[PDB]
C-alpha cells in the first residue's frame, strides 16, 4: 500500500486498520480538528494503569490532542524567541505535529516533566504495543521520523503496534511512506 491523499491528511492501509499520517513531509490541513481519539484515550488509560502498577510514577495526566490553531501559537512563541530553528528542531509548525491526529500523547510524571527516565522509558519501548501504541521518536531514528528521539510520545496505531515494535522500524520505513524534514 502506499499514501494516499485525502485531503484533511494523508492516509496509508496497514495490515488491519487505516494509518493517519502526520509528519515533516505530510502535513495536515489547517481545518482538521478531529480531537482526541475516544479509542486511543482508552487503551492510554490502561497503558498509565499499567505503568502505575508497574511502580513507576507516572501521572493520569497527559498533552494529547493539539489543534492546528493551538500548534499555531504555540510553534509562533517557539521562534519568539529562541529563533526560527530552535522553533523547528523543538517544537512543530502547525498543520505537522502528529497532536493533531488525536491519536498522539505524551506520558507525564508525577514530578511534572515529561517521561524520560531509563526504565520507564524502556518499558514503553517493550509494553507500549500491549495496549496499540508505539514509540514513535526512537533513538535513533531522527532522519527518518524528521523528529528528535522523545521517550514520551506515543501514537495509537491498533493492532499492528506489535509487528511495528518487534521491527524496530519507524512508521516511515515500516509501512514505506516519506519522512524526513520540512522542504519548505
Ligand atoms: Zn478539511
Ligand atoms: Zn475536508
Ligand atoms: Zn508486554
Ligand atoms: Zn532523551
Ligand atoms: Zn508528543
Amino acid at each position: 500500500a502506499e499514501v494516499v491523499n485525502k485531503g484533511d491528511y494523508y492516509s496509508i492501509q496497514g495490515k488491519y486498520d487505516e494509518i493517519i499520517v502526520a509528519n515533516k513531509h505530510y502535513p495536515l490541513s489547517k481545518d482538521y480538528n478531529p480531537g482526541e481519539n475516544p479509542t486511543a484515550k482508552a487503551e492510554l488509560v490502561k497503558l498509565i494503569k499499567a505503568m502505575q502498577e508497574a511502580g513507576f510514577p507516572i501521572s493520569d495526566h497527559y498533552s494529547g490532542f493539539r489543534s492546528y490553531e493551538t500548534q499555531t501559537k504555540l510553534y509562533q512563541d517557539y521562534v519568539n524567541q529562541d529563533g526560527k530553528e530552535a522553533a523547528d528542531r523543538y517544537s512543530a509548525r502547525p498543520g505537522y505535529s502528529e497532536h493533531q491526529t488525536g491519536l498522539a500523547f505524551d506520558v507525564i510524571g508525577t514530578d511534572g516533566d515529561l517521561v524520560t527516565e531509563e526504565k520507564a522509558a524502556q518499558w514503553l519501548l517493550d509494553h507500549a504495543a500491549d495496549y496499540g501504541f508505539v514509540v514513535r521518536y526512537l533513538k535513533g531514528k531522527e532522519k527518518e521520523t524528521g523528529y528528535m528521539a522523545e521517550e514520551w510520545h506515543l501514537r495509537y496505531v491498533g493492532k499492528e503496534a506489535k509487528e511495528i515494535a518487534e521491527s524496530g522500524l519507524s512508521l516511515e520505513e515500516y509501512y514505506g511512506f516519506e519522512g524526513g524534514d520540512y522542504v519548505d
